[PDB]
């Protein structure tokens, strides 16, 4: 679109309409420069920043360098006519490539009506322009002409690279903050660009290039014009408003000029910074400003200085500041209409929205410093386009943003040298020991924001009356169809000013240049000593990777690596000339291996992936190991990764205060509504100040992370290179004729594996920010948010109760409205305070699992007993409980007054109404009852309750029981049904899945194997102590060997239905293993008995040992019964069952494993095939002797599919045999293959090993 009408150059003679010299404001003199009007409003020198500011004229670099991560200083710059035309050329092609973008062309239109205030008069009753706002032109005949105008792009300053905006205010008033704005100077160049690394954008783009990426100009020039918007509308933050950040620690910055500016311009993260509180500060203050602004209009009346009108002016200023007009005529502000405007100019009007629209690579965040200024030529078509930008479409460049790349782009780009040193102004730290000092930039550290940053208002008694009360492209879209564009201001005549206009730039607050070069003295080598240690110079010596950080520090020929030593040993062998390309391809593929390596132990729910090359390449958690990161991050989380621990305090909710009324019904049930109103209102602000002080803290951190493990790759990669080409050069000329060697291929290939590396540490990361923020973030402000809801709930249930004069018949349903409402928690949506997908995505994986949704998670991890929940800190284990070494999950619990463990939910997570709603399971293995005692002796082994309110599991003979209590001591229970005097053992001794569910305003249910079995109501109990500890003691039991067998605690908040606890059933059931007849794992070379389920009274035993006699079937199996305690049938005696491995996961037998079946009949060890007849439907199996068996095949898959442990038999060449059916015979003693059963029936078999909880002999 023609965003500018004529192409200019510099040589065209002057005209006084569009080119001219000019006499901007100033001090000291005024030589007029020559100008070029490109469209209304806007103008262009291409002059260097010499005489808007008298004391800055000088261009030489000053004696003292700046705060500014990148400065490079030219003296000849601009001073010659091509050069000039360069810049302007330059400038209309990037106003044209902003102005294609709706965005741009929102941004353009606003900031052309954007005219600065009138305000500079001091009669009150007089809008008289402030000449600062206007410039001189001079006509070709001598005569100077003054106009007006909002933004004139100016040259940069001495350093150039220091793109500002500046501009002209007044004596006593501050036009950019009061909302009256004022004319923008912008200092910028379109042939000098920064280049910022990248980390996160390889997801979407796997193939792009590598080294430094180039900012696309249009994006600064966009930044600056949002300032501009800002600065002209007058709602530019004051500059002494900075972020305050910390300083004091080694591995924060020594200081930043982050002012709110900057974030309102940059947008995304960066914005959500500003607590809700300063933002409504902010949003208040320039609602009076516009108010005040308003006023001043209303009581003006007159205009001095324009030949139009004084309504001419109004519009123009109501057009601006979005003002109401009434029938009257006098002037408004509409809060609606206001936050739109200064929605769109805050949070719209935003860097990160133009990139979304330019479609281009950017520095995802502020925090993000350059490191390079790169040289570039826009005047050409084919460098740049109006449409594409650097991505030239049609050809290489255009895909995977390789238009932007340092090294694939390298004819559109060209290096600068630096002024800004990297160890100038840098962070000095040494590590005590030989001393080991590195300079860090100070670019090149954490952001640790300061606490006073962040104020909230929650602490509040806010009064409940009885009439109170996302931005994606998609609302952008909405904005632009909205959004006002034909209709801009007029050039309109104003009166001659002065000669020189005499002006002074706005003192901006004297910023204290932070102390460069503050040593500090650490113990432990931080992620910067590791990063340092893995790069080197591009020397010529021996380039050898070492694994150790203290060697690699100490010799800039060694490299520091964190691979494995395999392929540290492979890179650094002398190799001989012939086998270059092999050891080529070799060490491509293993470091392709070691990057993608995502692997170790996945017994977490909270972090699909932990990747641990990661811990000895930043130090995460200061260890260098793999076993030790992972098993530290099993251990704690996401708090190792961050170096220092965010410290949200959350204050005491105030109460709300409920107005007192009488004779109302309908004000007092909406002064009701009201109250549930804003609780959502108050869960939401809570959790929306949860979330940014971790955006602030925890996600800057993990950024960081990403972007040096992103470096880390790339040193790796380059020592690989630089190794490959030293070796590549030190042979002879004539094999390297033979070798037809390339480096960009080799280049390319490390690259790509660098990428898939970085998507993975990319989605480790996401997982590990999303698990510190809901297990140490959230839970606290829930804690404060359910104290507050329950404080809420007493004093509406008293209001209710006074006011029942009045709202008889509705009693009840305000009750119930009351006690569902406050019981039942809001859910936590990220999609409503973070718009990022990848965390949004890494979000919505986390909460579609149910375990780490929870509030208790007792897991044994590492040799340690943890919660994966991170709710609890003190879980105090008896010395009397065990473990099963084969599952260290399983826990066993002793009648022993040291056979019990203290799980202490700290007082900072728990609020007293937790066990309102409250959902509880848990594995249990109740053994069989052998003495008499255990009649009526009810003994609880799950304590909460410490005196009287609380919940306590209790079990009596056959009688699994849920026993509540409260404080008023009123007892409600709920019981499961399962007699002993049962043949088979269908749950003694084996293992149950047991579930309670407690809604205590409607019913109390309990679930056993995922059935609902039994409910009894307790809404008629009292209130329900949130105890500190849970006990795990079998405490009331008088039997001395009475023990139960645990695992799998899981507590949660709401109320399961059936369908979440057939899931976690099923989920921990493990159906992916075999189990044994009591439920537990199935095993290698062990005794095993058999059971059969069709025909289940089948003793089990042989006629004859060898092929001349087959397994029998020896009658009735026998019965246990002892008088009044116990009747089942005997599971013992018989013939014995042994699994044998054929083709680690030790000891333990998974879904179609083939083993080897052994019997043993008599002390010996027989082999269970039949290779003999062939015929029928089934082979008479047989006890084989010897590993002579031969061509008898006893090959047997155990097709353990949805569930019975199925025995599929196969032969030698691969062809199923079939199964294991009972007879298809007369007489009823044999055991075959049959493969009938193949296409309840008879293949089901269980396997009974030798358990203390039978006590059979």
């Amino acid at each position: 679109m023609p965003f500018v009408n004529k192409q200019f150059n510099y040589k065209d003679p002057v005209n006084g309409v569009d080119i001219a010299y000019i006499k901007i404001p100033n001090a000291g003199q005024m030589q007029p420069v020559k100008a070029f009007k490109i469209h209304n409003k806007i103008w262009v020198i291409p002059e260097r920043d010499t005489f808007t500011n008298p004391e800055e004229g000088d261009l030489n670099p000053p004696p003292e360098a700046k705060q500014v991560p990148v400065s490079y200083y030219d003296s000849t710059y601009l001073s010659t006519d091509n050069e000039k035309d360069n810049y302007l050329k330059g400038v209309t092609k990037l106003f044209e490539r902003i102005y294609s973008t709706d965005l741009g062309r929102m941004l353009l239109t606003s900031i052309v009506r954007g005219i600065p205030f009138w305000g500079g008069s001091t009669i009150d009753t007089e809008l008289k322009v402030i000449d600062t706002n206007c410039i001189n032109v001079i006509q070709p005949d001598g005569s100077y002409r003054s106009e007006e105008l909002n933004l004139v792009i100016i040259g940069p300053s001495a350093d150039i690279i220091q793109f500002e905006c500046k501009s002209f205010g007044h004596e006593v008033l501050n036009l950019t903050r009061n909302g009256y704005g004022s004319t923008q100077y912008i200092r910028f160049s379109p042939d000098f660009t920064f280049g910022f690394e990248e980390s996160l954008e390889v997801d979407t783009n796997p193939l792009l290039g590598a080294g430094k990426f180039a900012t696309d100009p249009a994006v600064t020039l966009a930044h600056e014009l949002i300032h501009a918007g800002h600065r002209l509308y007058g709602i530019a933050i004051n500059p002494n408003r900075v972020f305050k950040v910390n300083t004091n620690a080694y591995y924060e910055m020594s200081g930043l000029e982050v002012s709110f500016e900057e974030l309102r311009t940059f947008g995304g993260h960066d914005a959500k910074f500003i607590d809700s509180l300063q933002e409504n500060e902010f949003r208040l203050y320039y609602y009076n400003k516009f108010k005040d602004i308003a006023s001043t209009l209303n009581k003006a009346k007159s205009i001095v200085g324009t030949t139009a009108s004084l309504q001419y002016m109004k519009n123009v200023f109501k057009e601006k500041y979005l003002l109401s007009e009434d029938t009257s005529g006098k002037f408004s502000v509409d809060k609606l209409k206001f936050d739109k405007l200064y929605k769109m100019l805050t949070e719209i009007y935003t860097e990160d929205n133009f990139v979304k629209f330019f479609k281009v690579l950017n520095r995802k965040t502020y925090l993000n410093f350059d490191k390079a200024v790169f040289k570039i030529n826009i005047v050409p078509k084919v460098n740049y386009t109006i449409y594409d930008g650097f991505n030239l479409r049609n050809t290489n460049l255009a895909a995977n943003f390789n238009g932007q790349n340092t090294e694939i782009n390298n004819m559109n780009f060209t290096k600068l040298k630096n002024f800004t040193g990297l160890f100038e102004f840098y962070k000095l730290l040494c590590v005590r020991g030989n001393d080991l000092c590195i300079k860090v930039n100070n670019w090149d550290l954490f952001f640790s924001p300061s606490e006073d940053n962040f104020t909230n208002d929650l602490n509040k008694g806010e009064e409940i009356t009885s009439d109170t009360n996302n931005i994606s492209l998609d609302l952008i879209q909405q904005y632009y169809l909205t959004f006002n564009f034909d209709n801009e201001p007029e050039n309109i005549s104003i009166e001659n000013l002065s000669s020189d206009i005499i002006g002074q730039l706005e003192l901006m607050p004297n910023i204290e240049r932070f102390p460069n070069g503050k040593k500090y003295e650490l113990d432990k080598y931080t992620m910067f000593h590791y990063l340092r240690a893995q790069e080197f110079e591009h020397g010529k010596s021996r380039i050898a990777l070492t694994n150790s950080v203290n060697e690699a520090l100490l010799n800039p020929s060694r490299v520091y690596t964190f691979f494995s030593s395999d392929y540290v040993k492979k890179v650094n062998k002398a190799t001989e000339a012939a086998m270059f390309l092999g050891w080529v391809e070799q060490l491509v593929y293993d470091f392709t291996d070691e990057t993608s390596e995502v692997s170790t132990t996945d017994k977490i729910a909270d972090i699909t992936i932990i990747i641990p090359y990661i811990g000895p390449a930043l130090n995460i958690g200061n260890m260098l190991y793999k076993d030790d990161f992972v098993g530290a991050l099993i251990f704690s989380g996401a708090v190792i990764l961050l170096e220092f621990i965010p410290e949200i305090a959350i204050p005491v909710l105030g109460t709300f205060a409920l107005v007192s009324y009488i004779a109302n019904k309908v004000l007092t049930v909406q002064t009701i509504d009201n109250a549930l109103s804003k609780r959502n209102e108050k869960w939401d602000e809570v959790y929306k100040y949860i979330v940014t002080n971790w955006l602030a803290k925890v996600n800057t951190q993990i950024d960081l992370i990403r972007k040096k493990m992103k470096e880390a790759l790339e040193n790796q990669a380059e020592a690989t290179k630089a190794i490959i080409n030293y070796q590549y050069n030190q042979y002879t000329e004539e094999e390297k004729n033979n070798i037809n060697f390339n480096i960009d291929d080799l280049s390319s290939k490390l690259n790509e594996s660098i990428n898939k590396a970085m998507i993975n540490i990319n989605k480790f990361l996401n997982q590990c920010s999303v698990s510190y923020l809901m297990n140490s973030m959230i839970p606290y402000g829930v804690k404060r948010l359910e104290d507050f809801d329950a404080s809420l709930k007493d004093a509406l249930l008293k209001y209710i109760y006074d006011n029942r004069g009045t709202l008889i018949g509705q009693v009840d349903r305000l009750k119930d409205k009351v006690n569902n409402t406050l019981s039942t928690d809001i859910p936590f949506q990220l999609s409503k305070y973070v718009d990022n997908q990848r965390l949004l995505s890494t979000f919505t994986e986390y909460i579609k699992n149910i375990i780490n949704t929870s509030i208790l998670n007792l897991r044994y991890e590492s040799n340690h007993l943890i919660d994966l929940s991170r709710y609890a800190s003190k879980i105090n284990i008896g010395s009397k409980v065990n473990f099963d070494p084969i599952d260290k999950n399983q826990i066993q619990l002793f009648n022993l007054e040291s056979s019990k463990i203290e799980v202490i939910l700290k007082n900072a997570i728990v609020y007293n109404s937790m066990y309102e709603n409250f959902s509880t399971s848990f594995w249990i293995r109740i053994p069989k009852y052998f003495n008499s005692i255990s009649l009526n002796n009810e003994y609880t082994i799950i304590n909460c309750m410490e005196n009287n309110s609380g919940w306590k599991v209790s079990l009596n003979y056959g009688e699994i029981i849920w026993t509540l209590q409260d404080t008023q001591e009123i007892k409600q229970r709920v019981v499961f049904k399962y007699s002993q005097m049962i043949n088979i053992s269908d749950y003694i001794n084996r293992w149950i899945f047991v579930t309670i569910t407690n809604n205590r305003l409607n019913n109390s249910k309990i679930y056993i194997n995922g059935r609902l079995i039994d409910q009894k109501p307790i809404s008629n109990l009292g209130n329900i102590h949130a105890s500190n500890n849970i006990m795990f003691k079998l405490d009331g039991c008088r039997d001395t060997h009475r023990y139960i067998w645990i695992k799998y605690f899981n507590l949660f908040d709401k109320e399961l239905n059936e369908k979440e606890i057939k899931d976690l059933y099923d989920n921990q059931s493990n159906s992916g293993i075999l189990k044994d007849f009591w439920g537990d794992y199935l095993q290698y070379d062990k005794p095993y008995y058999m059971l059969n389920l069709y025909d289940p009274n089948k003793y089990v035993d042989v006629n004859n040992v060898g092929i001349r006699g087959y397994m029998y079937l020896k009658g009735p199996r026998g019965s246990v019964m002892t008088t009044n305690i116990y009747l089942n049938s005997s599971l013992y005696r018989g013939t014995k069952f042994i699994i044998k491995k054929y083709a680690n996961k030790d000891n333990i037998v998974r879904n179609n494993d083939r083993v080897y079946i052994n019997v043993v009949v008599k002390n010996k060890e027989y082999r269970l095939a039949t290779n003999a007849s062939q015929a029928g439907v089934e082979k008479i199996l047989s006890a084989l002797e010897i590993p002579d068996v031969g061509n008898l095949s006893q090959v047997v898959v155990m097709k353990s599919k949805n569930d019975k442990c199925k025995m599929n038999l196969q032969d030698n060449n691969g062809n199923d045999i079939g199964f294991i059916g009972f007879h298809q015979f007369n007489n009823i003693a044999k055991l075959v293959a049959s493969n009938w059963y193949n296409r309840t029936l008879g293949c089901s078999w269980e396997f009974i090993p030798v358990d203390d909880g039978w006590g059979e002999r």
